[PDB]
């Protein structure tokens, strides 16, 4: 399948070269998989989600996304126009309030929730979790991310936006999950992207167009935007049967475009997520 005039990041995911604008992908499009977006919520009524999004948990007085960030991330995973995996099921877990803030205790509870709740959901092709959040190092936060991964969920986490080594951030620094840095449309490391040996992969993160609250769209930047590209890619590849939740981060790294990014510090992987689709 081909989506013309796609956002640059989707085109980049499906290309061996920068500078193209069509997204190419197998039409299965993640059908039968499910992706949990653990964030500020998802505006499930947005036309871009086509009924495939649903809030399943909140830790606040409402399940509504009053911020926009969670809706944007969910759109990059799975919206019809802005999403990698256009037929996946999206499940919202609101661990961040409408100012984008949340306690680590709440974030941990949300991760434990997904590890159990997946067993109440029909996801025959596999389960992914996208965590576009983090803060300073916490052993408890890393352990919760490691538990979620071990339960059979492909966990993708943002490296962080401090232009610093991600070893000092959580859940970015947990070795067993998939830690995602950000690149721009000229194949440069994004100016804010964290780096370091803990990173597993880069995805598009600068100037990413996706869904927003109020039935709208906008472009924003962050490792928070690169993470759902990788999460959606994992759901897409799992639906194709190419990999599993336990192996998808390694598979994405094995099949990535290698050596194409600039301003990668010595010691950080030079790997850009790629779907390897040939029509
Ligand atoms: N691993 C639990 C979750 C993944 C798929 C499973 C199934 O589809 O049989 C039930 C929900």
């Amino acid at each position: 399948a081909a989506q013309t005039n796609a956002p640059w990041g989707l085109a980049r995911i499906s290309s061996t070269s920068p500078g193209t604008s069509t997204y190419y992908y197998d039409e299965s499009a993640g059908q039968g998989s499910c992706v949990y977006v653990i964030d500020t919520g998802i505006e499930a009524s947005h036309p871009e989600f086509e009924g495939r999004a649903q809030m399943v948990k909140t830790y606040y007085y409402s399940s509504r996304d009053g911020n926009g960030h969670g809706t944007h991330c969910a759109g990059t995973v799975g919206s019809r126009t802005y999403g990698v995996a256009k037929k996946t099921q999206l499940f919202g877990v609101k661990v961040l309030d409408d100012n984008g803030s949340g306690q680590y205790s709440t974030i941990i509870a949300g991760m434990d929730f997904v590890a159990s709740d997946k067993n109440n959901r029909n996801c025959p092709k596999g389960v992914v979790a996208s965590l576009s959040l983090g803060g300073g190092y916490s052993s408890s936060v890393n352990s919760a991310a490691a538990r979620l991964q071990s339960s059979g969920v492909m966990v993708a986490v943002a490296a962080g936006n401090n232009n610093a080594d991600a070893r000092n951030y959580s859940p970015a620094s947990e070795p067993s999950v998939c830690t995602v840095g950000a690149s721009d449309r000229y194949d440069r490391r994004s100016s804010f992207s964290n780096y370091g040996s803990v990173l597993d992969i880069f995805g598009p993160g600068t100037d990413i167009l996706s869904t927003w609250i109020g039935g709208s769209t906008r472009s924003i930047s962050g490792t928070s935007m690169a993470t759902p590209h990788v999460a959606g890619l994992a759901a897409y590849l799992m639906t194709l049967g190419k990999t599993t939740a336990a192996s998808a981060c390694r598979y994405i790294a094995d099949t990535a475009n290698k050596g194409d990014l600039s301003n990668i510090p010595f010691g950080t992987v030079n790997l850009l997520a790629y779907n390897n689709y040939q029509a």
